[PDB]
């Protein structure tokens, strides 16, 4: 028995909710392009509903500064035990008569 | 007593939601120029408000033809009578060869 996937009601009523958020996305886009973007948002959202999407705004930017501070956190630590690696191998590396001068000057 | 209108703090919290709604406002308006408005309004709403977005604006619409379809009955009914009485009053000043001539025409 191969069942349909969806009711006929079910996918009538996608395309009709798909089609009326286009046409909102639409009407706001000319909004912004004539100049009426500011009243137009005034009469489809209420004044809590405009002040919940400020807050919004400000909720994805202390969000990404929160995760882009410890990304640079998890770098600079990261990178910081490299310079040691790179130097202890380095110094490994280095010729007899550097190391010995090096002792000898940064160790009085 | 010149009592001050508001306190400082409603003073600043307004302020603060002035510019947050506008930092909306211009964000969503550069989403539009750089193609990333659909992505945007993902992030700022949840499904169901968008689906009472695209809602609203077949709200709207069928408010408004419901208002311009009877605004053109209230002037289609008005106009009706007024070319009745301009037929009355123009009926009252044609002169007397062209009544009588209609009254033979048109009422055999």
């Amino acid at each position: 028995g191969p069942m349909a996937q969806q009711s006929p009601y079910s996918a009538a009523m996608a395309e009709q909710r798909h089609q009326e958020w286009l046409r909102f996305v639409d009407l706001l886009k000319n909004a912004y392009q004539n100049d009426l973007h500011l009243p137009l948002l005034n009469l489809m959202l209420t004044p809590d509903e405009r002040e919940a999407l400020g807050t919004r705004v400000r909720i994805v930017e202390e969000l990404l500064r929160g995760e882009m501070s410890q990304r640079e956190l998890k770098n600079e630590l990261g990178a910081g035990i490299a310079t040691i690696t790179r130097g202890s191998n380095s110094l490994k590396a280095a010729p007899v008569e550097l190391r010995q001068w090096l002792e000898e000057v940064l160790l009085k």
